[PDB]
């Protein structure tokens, strides 16, 4: 896998952010993370979901570079989205969310899970330490 530059456009949801990739205005689906969510009334604001949105939001917003990674499967889902790692300034968002207990590791698909240990682990380390949605 490699890394690619793209640019903040805008950030939707914990989960979702709208990317200038490739000179094109894409919507990106972080990979193999759940977070709650504000938006879907399924359900409406999930607890913690609002944190979840901010959380991505200054960690965005605040990076001098973001850059995409994509896994080695498939590259959108059905909805057209973009499924991707995210880096702020190197460090993966998705992790961080993980390790800050403000998402749950998603249900995954092969071939797209190379980082799941290492979400995993940060997951369970949010567990034990208790973190927000753990707590």
């Amino acid at each position: 896998l490699h890394k690619e530059p793209a640019t903040l456009i805008k950030a939707i949801d914990g989960d979702t952010l709208k990317l200038m990739y490739k000179g094109q205005p894409m919507t990106f689906r972080l990979l193999l993370v759940d977070t709650p969510e504000t938006k879907h009334p399924k359900k409406g604001v999930e607890k913690y979901g609002p944190e979840a949105s901010a959380f991505t939001k200054k960690m965005v917003e605040n990076a001098k570079k973001i850059e995409v990674e994509f896994d080695k499967g498939q590259r959108t889902d059905k909805y057209g989205r973009g499924l991707a790692y995210i880096y702020a300034d190197g460090k993966m968002v998705n992790e961080a969310l993980v390790r800050q207990g403000l998402a749950k590791v998603a249900y995954v698909y092969k071939p797209n899970n190379t980082h799941e240990q290492h979400l995993r682990k940060s997951e369970a380390q949010a567990k034990k330490e208790k973190l927000n949605i753990w707590s």
